């Protein structure tokens, strides 16, 4: 792919919503201002941008919304979380355990209670988009859930394997899926439509030079962190 | 209302998905960044956030999208426009004219095309939430346009007036109505919910000991804009 480096190390890239956010070892907080990765208050593990706003996890598991001037903790706990659901968050704590929460539940501050919503089953990383939720287990393995919606975030209910193997995957809003396998390697799913909503094929890809570690995708352009955590755009 | 004062000067501001941006009397764009308004690159006339994105429009009514990094001109001419809907954009033109954007269309870039979808009618504010929208027209009768769905952005097609008179009014993700009339008064409407979307009735409340200029909501947090410019920052009793 002909990308362009942009300033900044991450080991976390994410983008949703015309945002991109992310983290680096330090787990120090990244906003992407004006071409500058800008750091912001906060120490996060994972941070995530999209439609349900802006999400992250701290070392502690701890959940993160920012709102109105500065990060306010939500209840639950959580070791990765993705805001780029329609108004939902979903995530997956400790023990692989899946959640989501739904639109309106998302929207009520302040909230008395957090009614979080158990998914049947076991991912290690999970993140939504327009009607779909994407996931990886412990042994990369690659699941979809369809008919996500959002106050139904569990969807179907029902998960369904897709051939392949990979350690992270995120869907944009477009519903486009990208991911990274445990080698490093760059995967987009093609053929994925509201009709056919786990797509047909895994395309190859390549962005970094030695290796991908971490990838999002929003509005026509790629976001890569590479196995150095320097930072690749690349507009397709 | 319980108040602070944010430091700063604004003619607008918008709240929505966590974020507060706003522009100034000289269309400088300010954006909420660790409870500092914040100036990004922009010459904006009005500048709103919410679940369909960061969207604004300048002074010869071109519109900008923030994405990746900065912003990218849309096709179209709109002087004023919200992006508090269920991933679609609304907004009106300098004629008055009502237009949306569907979430489909929103979500696709490279787009060479903008695909508005006309709404019949004439507002000169337009502003959505998670299942209607609200307007005011030049007059500052009031409208809600209900059944609005992320790709039916246009929803039932029947504006319903609401009595009463305002010059602009904005909603919420959580679904809340608020406005300011021509007076400098701000008001709420009382009993909306996904059931009555329309609510009850208004009722008046003051932030700004000098007047209201503008308002919006976001998660349980007010924001006004004085008629002297200044920032009202306030949680609801
Ligand atoms: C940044 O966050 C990571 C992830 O939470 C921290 O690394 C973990 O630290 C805990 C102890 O606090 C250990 O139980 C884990 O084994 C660590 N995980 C990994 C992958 O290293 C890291 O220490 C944090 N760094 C800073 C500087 O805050
Ligand atoms: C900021 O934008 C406002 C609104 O466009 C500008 O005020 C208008 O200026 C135009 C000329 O470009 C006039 O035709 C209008 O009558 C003005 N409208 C209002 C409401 O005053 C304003 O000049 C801009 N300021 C800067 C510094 O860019
Ligand atoms: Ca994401
Ligand atoms: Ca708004």
């Amino acid at each position: 792919l002909d990308c362009t480096v942009i300033d900044g190390n991450l080991k976390q890239i994410d983008a949703g919503s015309g945002s991109v956010v992310g983290v680096n070892n330090l787990n120090e907080t990244f906003v992407l201002i004006d071409n500058v990765f800008t750091k912001i208050s906060g120490s996060l593990k994972h941070f995530s941008v999209g439609p349900a706003g802006q999400l992250g996890v701290n070392t502690a598991n701890n959940i993160f919304k920012y709102q109105s001037g500065g990060f306010v903790q939500l209840a639950g706990l959580l070791k990765q979380v993705d805001a780029g659901g329609d108004q939902i968050i979903a995530g997956v704590n400790m023990y692989d355990d899946i959640y989501c929460l739904n639109m309106d539940a998302n929207n009520k501050w302040p909230s008395s209670n957090t009614p979080w919503v158990q998914l049947n089953g076991k991912l290690k990383y999970y993140s939504c988009g327009p009607y779909s939720c994407w996931g990886v287990n412990s042994n990369d393995q690659i699941f979809i859930m369809k008919d996500v919606s959002s106050n139904v975030c569990s969807g179907s209910g029902s998960f369904i394997n897709i051939p392949g193997l990979l350690s992270m995957i995120e869907v944009a809003t477009d519903g486009s899926v990208f991911g990274v396998n445990s080698q490093g390697n760059l995967y987009q799913r093609t053929g994925v439509t509201r009709s056919k909503p786990d797509g047909t094929d895994w395309i190859s890809m390549v962005a970094c030079p030695n290796g991908h570690k971490h990838v999002s995708f929003d509005l026509g352009v790629l976001w890569l962190v590479c196995v150095d955590g320097s930072i690749r755009k690349c507009i397709l």
